[PDB]
């Protein structure tokens, strides 16, 4: 019942600069904002997102964060002469102040409170605010850092406040350890704060041990606060989406936050004179995604750092592009994450098993297509559309001939096939639903004629405890199948889910779903992705969510068979490959036997499949 996205931003927050010479200041230039702007507005996404006007954040809604005697102590910077406000930032670390600094600041603050209203109340799906200056390094009385107030924080406080939220869940992307928002919500567990960041064992701005994994919470806030120590410069893809799969995303869907919100500082990418990180601008567009399900969708992104202007752009650009529901660019090279990463991802790990279990270890146009039974016609939202072709037609008597039957299954496959060409050729449609008839005959035909598409290579997803479809072994296609009889997994090109059925089975399919799929199907790079259910729910809670993150890869291009008409099951199916908001799971234990058989899958598979590793490797 949500729909757009809100981008707020404003010419007046680069109205401000740096005067005097200072070379740790001198890449926070106010070029960074009119750069992601322009590049919105070239590729067409500035104009497809719902402006919203910043306002003033006021001094009741600043005080919510900063005491008065620093709020009063940049309120006279307006009146400062040029020898005047180079004193007042030499008070401070890293941070200069501006005759207009401290007007852009609460404008900066104000532009991301109004992006929380517009969120909350569900005037938009998502959001985000180009903003100036940054703000998870200043905190109750310190401006530091290039920050002069925490926006991130006072949109925190102000959906608590004002929207009697009990959780919400900060993400902060950016290099930086922001220790602001660590401080101020330090003994509070209302709000989840997660932050990897540049470290190099305390050698890196701004040098604190707070900033290490050890840092988790005091009082009753302890496990709310993690902090991901980066040990090592030159970051690649596969470390920032190891540290999601295996520490971020398993921790999130635990607490099932009720608004998430984003330190989106674009630092942490290739080219960044100040990150030195290898990531990819195109990793964005991922990572905004994947916390997509969380809290119905409602993200507020709020920019925060990033200083190659070039590399600044593509990213904000790959962020905006998954907000509106673009479909996510194929990420390829996925590996291993090194042996630093993978260090700090296993000490954090370690740290913060006592307060979240699963990380306890052992001792040692139109965008999707919908073919229903004939006949019958369902309210579809809009993005989808109904189906045949004589062309389509002359195939499918091809395939009886060679290999099969006489029955309206011929409509189905005929049907499977017309809609695989619409999603690999014209980009005429994303994904696509068809439900299905005979399994055997209609997976085959889906699979041989997606890879003749061409498709380099296609993931199969399939919930049901049949028998192995099709085979695997040409190294083209990897399957998985969730199940009731233990399959004794022999290949490695496939991976056979074993679950036990009870009131855990959600819990344990999610924790499977990040842990393990995820990690093996992103580094597969597939080109498209072929989900089948058999009509044979506990699906119904936890399929929608799986059809959203799936969607990460394969640019999106996912067919869905469903045998046996179930109404409430395929309008999860279509709904959620439509781009719709997914509901919450809520509140989270899997069973001993469930996580004593995934770890046995991890190490069964985390030799070729890298990107499952969430520890170093015990070298022989
Ligand atoms: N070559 C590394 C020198 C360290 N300089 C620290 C500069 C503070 C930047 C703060 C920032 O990025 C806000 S997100
Ligand atoms: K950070
Ligand atoms: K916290
Ligand atoms: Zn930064």
């Amino acid at each position: 019942a949500a729909s757009g996205s809100a981008l707020i931003f404003d010419e007046e927050m680069s109205r401000y600069k740096l005067l005097w010479t200072d070379p740790a200041c001198e890449i926070e230039v106010p070029e960074r904002l009119t750069v992601s702007y322009e590049a919105l507005r070239t590729h067409g996404l500035a104009q497809r997102c719902k402006a919203v006007p910043v306002r003033q954040a006021t001094e009741q809604e600043i005080l919510l964060a900063h005491s008065e005697e620093y709020l009063e102590a940049v309120k006279q910077t307006p009146g400062m002469n040029v020898e005047e406000l180079m004193a007042f930032s030499k008070k401070y670390n890293d941070v200069y102040f501006h005759q207009n600094i401290y007007h852009c600041a609460k404008l900066a603050a104000g532009a991301t409170l109004q992006l929380v209203d517009s969120v909350m109340k569900r005037e938009v799906r998502n959001g985000m605010a180009l903003v100036r200056p940054p703000g998870h390094h200043s905190q109750r009385s310190a401006a530091n850092g290039f920050c002069v107030f925490n926006n991130v924080a006072f949109a925190a406080l102000y959906a608590k406040k004002n929207y009697n939220l009990n959780r919400i869940l900060i993400v902060d992307w950016d290099v930086h350890h922001g220790q602001g928002i660590q401080y101020c919500f330090e003994e509070d567990p209302s709000v989840l704060y997660f932050s990897w960041h540049r470290y190099e064992h305390q050698s890196f701005w701004p040098n604190l041990p707070e900033s290490d994994y050890s840092s988790v919470g005091k009082g009753k806030g302890s496990g709310f606060n993690i902090n991901l120590p980066w040990n090592k410069v030159g970051m690649t893809n596969s470390d920032y989406l190891a540290a999601f799969f295996h520490v971020l995303l398993p921790v999130a869907y635990e607490f099932d936050p009720e608004l998430v919100i984003v330190s989106a500082g674009f630092d942490s990418a290739i080219g960044d004179p100040e990150g030195e990180m290898c990531a990819l601008p195109e990793i964005f567009a991922h990572l905004t995604h994947l916390l997509m399900p969380l809290a119905a969708g409602k993200m507020c992104v709020v920019l925060e750092g990033g200083y190659n202007l070039t590399s600044l752009g593509q990213s904000v650009c790959q962020t905006v592009h998954s907000l509106l529901g673009d479909p996510t660019p194929r990420i390829s090279g996925l590996g291993t994450a090194c042996d630093s990463a993978l260090e700090s991802i296993q000490n954090v790990r370690n740290v913060q098993s006592s307060y979240w279990s699963s990380f306890k270890h052992l001792a040692q146009s139109v965008r999707t297509v919908v073919v229903p039974p004939p006949g019958v016609e369902l309210t579809l939202p809009k993005n989808c559309q109904h189906s045949i072709s004589e062309s389509t037609a002359k195939e499918v008597q091809r395939i009886r001939d060679k290999h099969f039957t006489d029955q309206n299954i011929l409509r189905s496959l005929g049907n499977i096939i017309s809609v695989l060409d619409r999603m690999m050729r014209s980009d005429e449609v994303c994904n696509g639903c068809v439900v299905v008839s005979d399994l055997s005959v209609s997976v085959q035909c889906a699979l041989q004629h997606a890879l003749t598409e061409p498709a380099e290579r296609v993931l199969v997803v399939y919930v049901g405890d049949g028998e192995l479809p099709v085979k695997t072994n040409d190294g083209k296609v990897f399957l998985v199948q969730i199940c009731t009889k233990e399959t004794e997994d022999k290949c490695v090109n496939r991976l056979t889910l074993c679950l036990r059925e009870g009131e855990s089975l959600t819990a344990g399919f999610m924790q499977a779903l990040l842990g393990l799929i995820l990690p093996v199907a992103y580094e597969f790079n597939p080109a498209l992705v072929l989900g089948i259910v058999e009509e044979t729910t506990r699906l119904m809670r936890v399929w929608g969510h799986m059809t959203c993150l799936i969607q990460g890869l394969a640019r999106g291009r996912m067919l869905t068979l469903l045998q046996g008409y179930d109404k409430d099951l395929l309008e999860l199916t279509v709904s959620a490959l439509s781009g719709a908001s997914i509901s919450p799971l809520g509140p989270r234990a899997p069973k001993p036997e469930d996580v004593e058989m995934m770890e046995k899958q991890r190490q069964r598979l985390q030799e070729r499949w890298g990107l499952l590793r969430c520890t170093v490797s015990e070298s022989w």
